[PDB]
């Protein structure tokens, strides 16, 4: 439930575009991408396989021309051996972004073994105290430390349970180039978070000008037009990808990536939406929890339709 | 239906906090607590069985190092017989906190004679006027007199249907130390009374210093939070309690209650909330019913959201 | 579900019964006993707890004239202190009938012991071989009822009974068979319902002495157990809370009160005594319905009788 | 519910027939009736208040030719001025068939004193031991038959009837029988519904005198209770509230609005007459069809047929 | 509820069959038909528009080859200018099968000339009694038969037909029967739907024609109506429709399309011919199910043939 | 839905057996297997990625003792570079159960082929000829399982097998069968499901080898598919996620967790060995129970045996 079917985008009669002329081009943070949709995979059981299906994602991602972000490195980091199931990511795409990943507990010293590792472009740890409680101080110190030393842009990422104006704040602060909104004991979990939605516009309401991202959720490209309309600078996306691999192939990623970024180009053709940037100034409507949440949290919720 | 699900913590996502350094000790009035949770027992069917399972709520406390609350003594206030069976709670907890308990028809003579009883270091009297009538002027008058005449703190406790800012206010001034709430004409209460999450978002509002207390329906460790993030210096549990003893005796009791004791020091970790003090300061987004009579009584509900 | 829902009796219009002269009494097995039902003590947490309460169902029991059973005495068996918190069942229900408790994993020498610790009129043999996931068993059952004189009810927890099982039980001595039907997910839908339980045993021994227990919620459930082939029924949790809520007093007036309304439900139907009431004209619908149909076992018998 | 909803009749294309060759006229036992539906009067609150609705009753019911039954006499048979309130039933219906009413308590004196009260053409028995919780009931409802000369019906209230009570009726003199069909808590899935009675009765008694009164909704529900095997209908509820709503020359509208409604049924199915109807092929379903089929009840014959 | 999604068809592993290999022929009684679906004209508000839109219908009848059947030819029958909007009918489609359409109250003359105005290859004779509330409808329908050469179809509308009614018109001469199943309240739930009254008629007269009109949504629909044992299927609305949204190419368009999809639905049960279809195993369940048992209509011959 | 929800099983109070004494060897055909479960390969999309999947899998399987078949190899027997995908299964297991995969259009060249390619143990030919919309279909299969001299099963996918269907195969010489149950709308409800399918087939040919792939959530799942007469389990997807969430460690604790969780099932049921189970007394009911019954298939064997 990411909150985001809160939001409908208030419709446009005469969008006076064609299709030919909608650039989806963004910017996170100083990194340019061609692409607001990149892959997030997962880590995998490793050995070989792990290994070919990076590849795979690899040169998928490599002729979309979409970013790429690995698994936790962690593993790999200690493990000499599991090493190339990275490395072979970077051989296969490289010219294309690629994130490296590493969990709040890294090191500013494995952070930057882990960027080296792949060659990365931007450096993504990962937070998640309720998860890792049921299964934390110096978390933020650690966040800090590693981004005065990595020589890349580092992308704090929060899975499932979303983040506040607060928590992004404290991460931007600190040296976040962005922030990556994910939003018998487990039962007090069950209700608890900030969506998807709700998140990115907390976060925009207090940073403006300062880099967003969205993953997980994500069905469709509607989704992926919503997350941008609320801020996001670049959405995310794994299921959805990983299956369609393992089902046909790079052949068959290649065909699922270009099928929704230019699904994501006609919505943004009926919006009368040229750019990334038009897309996130389009007039929307927030309801339901997500306008309950942030009128209550002090976040204004016309501004998205009055503009 | 405490009204506790329209309440929703807003995530930390950094709460920099190690659980061995969440303190959970709490003051009800004057009276220190190492717990914000107590043992309300249950008055019983009175004979050798009621004496046994109070000496036993008594021990596990003890152990337990956590206030316990013993079932109406007026009976045994008539009947010198009975009377052992709430001495016995003292003479096994001798250095716990332990409240006396009377209804609201008491006098200050019983009010003395019942924290005399078993050496109380509080006093409870119990409201209930619409379920009395079904089965009452002199009730405040009553009250007024217990409070300047008993040596202990009192605490005026409302039973099923919650309390209104008027209503505590009245209380307050006539020297209750605290008020806890517990929020074929039956019918008519079907839908009457205020929601124990509304009650104290109220009281809260008129006195903010105000000791409130909140028992029944707090199902888990997650309740126990809200009440205290509404508010609450102290919670209060029977039923969890009195099956748990039943089905394992002492040696479960206490279990059960270090158990939840563990699960509250949790969900502080996950909050950030390092004492009692900072969990009554816990962001949080009321909802729902809740928030409506609140926003028609004139609390402020954003200030809960935006601290 | 126990399935009894699945169970209308036929109404009778003209009864011809008075209160007065319902007789509620029954036999378990060779065992006589005044009342239909009978309290089923909780183990508990031993301790000075479980002594006050064991002696105070036994007081109300005693007072009442229904039977009582207490709960597993295994741990008894090994320490002395707790052995007084069953002793004292018989020390304060000195002519009544009382069921010793043990699990099937028990030996016949334990078995004899838990008898002579509260002067038994009958033993209990609860089975859940599903829980305890063995071999034995059925041969272990079979040597305690050689070895104990009195009756021994075999009591199946939760998943009901079958003929066949009912059947084996019965030829290794058992007096009477008491029903109370990341991989517990294999048993949620697992078992046989009490009603189709006692209909099914009954159906291939009309004799045998049958007990229902647990769910039982009210009187009428256990006037259906009863009607269904049940010679006796067990209920629990009802009582024990009436104990904490309201002490024996209350106990003995919840026991009292019960058997009164199955007195009434009894003169509703112009069933006079327990065997009038096992013959009373009844309609099986549902699943219990089908079950029983597939299981091949007579359904309108229930019916035109 | 009545169960008639598990009725549906199998549709005739080819009638052959006017709504004015429709005959309604059917037999109560021995009495001539030239309606099967008649009214239910409701002793109310005695006074004045039931002596006009009782008088308005009447009038209606004689103008309409349909036969009208009293609310209980037990009151005016020991107070004077409460008999005017009967006694006018006659006065106003003086040549329409009227049935008296009494408890199943009531003695054959008192049967015998109401009947001739209002010199009725048959007199009314219900029955309810349930509510009153006895012994004797069935004797004295014999004595009953036996001391009046007029047609004694039994009628059941709520419960429904078995075809073995109903036989105990009919032995003991009864002309036909009336379906109605914190202890209450045991009788609210208790009974047997209006038609599973009338089906089930009719199996052992296919000459007997049934009648079907309470829940009929309208015309239709009529029509399948004297389908299902009814001589005839009984409605209270609808007819007071028409009486209430518009008086006496609402409740005489009502009365032929639904007797006109009845031959309309009777014409779309080919039934010209009572008897007609009452072999009208139908179709049983949903809980009706099981329980008489497991109460031995053949069902097919009603579609067969 | 045509009755018909109560019907599921066994399905063939190993059709072994082809498209090409399947044919749709079938024989309306005498008539033969190169289609086993037909269009149902509908009256409409004559004038001008009656007359484009059976104009419209009988060119595509007339290209698809598939049967056309008029709306009622009474107005026609009195009025000049009317008659007119038939006759085009046999104007525009000289070759292919075509029906008259009159009321059961028509006389056995108007039949005749209703018949003559289009050059009919038979005539349909619609009923509801129903609706019109009588005595004579069977009769005239059998002058109507006698009088007209060409076969007569009656056709039910929406209350279905029993296998004594269909009996009925057999016996009268009917080539064949057309299945399309404050008082109105009584007949919400009255009738027999689709697939009952198929396959009862079927099972009393196994070579005798019956059609199914009405309801059927889709090619499947069709496939189990002729399964269910009709030679033949109407349909209206849908064509209509299509012809108000896309004109003569249209409805050619969706004849066709229904046409294919029948055949594949055909080739996947290795059905090759309409004769195959009929005997194609299928499972009936729900209350389609009950009341053919009731009715003591075998169901399982579907099934195991 | 497999159906399998409407098979419970009958409980057994006293199994008498240890997880230590359970067999769960089977066998498939003339083919010996020490497991009832094999991994079902997925064709992919070919590339390097098909390859390391397959080896894993082949791995693992090897590892855990089950046998393994492989996807589609209509792609290998033209592609070299693909062929390598397939060769590899029985290079990294040289001494477990491998069966060849090609779909029902394959010739006995292709099969053949297919099978030297893995050095097969049996060969798997997929039906549907559902999805291809023909002609000649069995007789194709009928020479493949001439020219192979390994056994053949064929199995068919979604849509469910009747004993008609079965009865054809075994003829042609199939070893066994593995039951897997704006035109897309005709097939919404089309099918037989693999309850009923197993059910089915096994009425008609009791000694016939049966397989059950698809559906199947859980050892319990299993448990059934076998009771009901499978000899064998197929299981894809699970394993397929297994492996990509966790490697062939994974796969290999999934597979043996599942082993023992069936171990476990059996001896709650008393089952030592998979001829035991096969005779496992059961209760069908719903839909599947409805379907036998009009089929002609015996419930009751499954409960009273
Ligand atoms: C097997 C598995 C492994 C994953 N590994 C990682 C990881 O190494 N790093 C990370 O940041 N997220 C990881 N994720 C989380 C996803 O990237 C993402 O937050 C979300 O759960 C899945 O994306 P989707 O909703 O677009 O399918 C993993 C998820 C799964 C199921
Ligand atoms: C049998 C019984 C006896 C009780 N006796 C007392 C009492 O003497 N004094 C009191 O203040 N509350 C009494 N209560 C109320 C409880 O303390 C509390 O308000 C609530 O109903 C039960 O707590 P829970 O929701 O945590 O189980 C009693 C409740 C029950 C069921
Ligand atoms: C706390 C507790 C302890 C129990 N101990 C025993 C025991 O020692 N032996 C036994 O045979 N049944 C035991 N039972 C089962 C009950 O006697 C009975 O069969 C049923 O599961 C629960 O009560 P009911 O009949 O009121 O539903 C226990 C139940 C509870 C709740
Ligand atoms: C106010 C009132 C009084 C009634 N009094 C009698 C009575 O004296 N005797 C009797 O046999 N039935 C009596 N009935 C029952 C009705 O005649 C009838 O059987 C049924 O319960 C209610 O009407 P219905 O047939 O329209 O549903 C009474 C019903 C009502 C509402
Ligand atoms: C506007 C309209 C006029 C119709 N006129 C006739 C008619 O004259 N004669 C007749 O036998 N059926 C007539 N029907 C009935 C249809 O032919 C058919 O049996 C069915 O009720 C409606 O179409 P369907 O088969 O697509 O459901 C008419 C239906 C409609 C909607
Ligand atoms: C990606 C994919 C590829 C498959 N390829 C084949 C194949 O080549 N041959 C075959 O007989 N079945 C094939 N199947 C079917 C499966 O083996 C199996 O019968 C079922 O449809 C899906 O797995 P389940 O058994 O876990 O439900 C495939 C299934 C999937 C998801």
């Amino acid at each position: 439930e990411t909150g985001l079917d809160d939001i409908t985008f208030v419709h446009v009669s005469l969008p006076d575009l064609a299709l030919e002329q909608v650039d989806i081009s963004t910017k996170i943070g100083e990194l340019s991408s061609s692409s607001p949709i990149f892959i997030n995979a997962m880590t995998g059981g490793g050995g070989k396989l792990t290994y070919e299906i990076n590849k795979s994602l690899a040169r998928a991602a490599s002729q979309a021309g979409i970013p790429l972000a690995v698994g936790s490195q962690m593993s790999a980091l200690k493990d000499p051996s599991e090493r190339l199931s990275y490395e072979i990511v970077r051989k296969e795409n490289p010219n294309g972004l690629i994130f490296a990943n590493l969990g709040s507990e890294a090191t500013a010293a494995q952070a930057k073994e882990a960027v080296e590792m792949i060659g990365a472009n931007a450096l993504q740890i990962h937070l998640n105290v309720i998860q890792e409680i049921v299964m934390f101080s110096g978390a933020l110190k650690r966040i800090e430390q590693i981004c005065s030393r990595v020589s890349v842009p580092v992308i704090v990422k929060e899975v499932g349970f979303g983040m506040s104006k607060a928590s992004a704040g404290k991460l931007y602060e600190a040296g976040a180039a962005a922030v990556d909104i994910g939003g018998r004991q487990i039962s007090f979990f069950n209700s608890w978070g900030i969506s998807t939605a709700a998140s990115l516009a907390e976060i925009r309401s207090e940073f403006p000008a300062s880099t967003m991202i969205a993953s997980g959720g994500l069905q469709d490209a509607l989704d992926v037009a919503k997350a941008i309309a609320l801020g996001a600078s670049c959405t995310g996306m794994a299921g959805h990808f990983l299956k369609a691999l393992t089902d046909s192939g790079e052949e068959g990623l290649l065909e699922e990536i270009q099928l929704i970024l230019e699904e994501l180009k006609l919505i943004m053709t009926v919006l009368g939406a040229r750019t990334i940037a038009d897309l996130q100034k389009a007039p929307l409507v927030i309801k339901g929890e997500t306008h309950h949440w942030l009128t209550e949290r002090g976040v204004n919720t016309s501004s998205y339709s009055v503009r």
